[PDB]
């Protein structure tokens, strides 16, 4: 509950390091998509 959270809670990145999961995942999984298919399809 806010009121005395002050700066504990960041609006867009609450902790953010907890989201290391998607920091890494989105980063890595989306590069897979790009690497595989864009090395076979001509750019598009």
């Amino acid at each position: 509950g806010p009121g005395s959270e002050d700066d504990d809670i960041d609006l867009f990145g609450s902790d953010n390091e907890e989201e290391d999961k998607e920091a890494a995942q989105l980063r890595e999984e989306r590069l897979r998509q790009y690497a595989e298919k864009k090395a076979k399809k001509p750019a598009l």
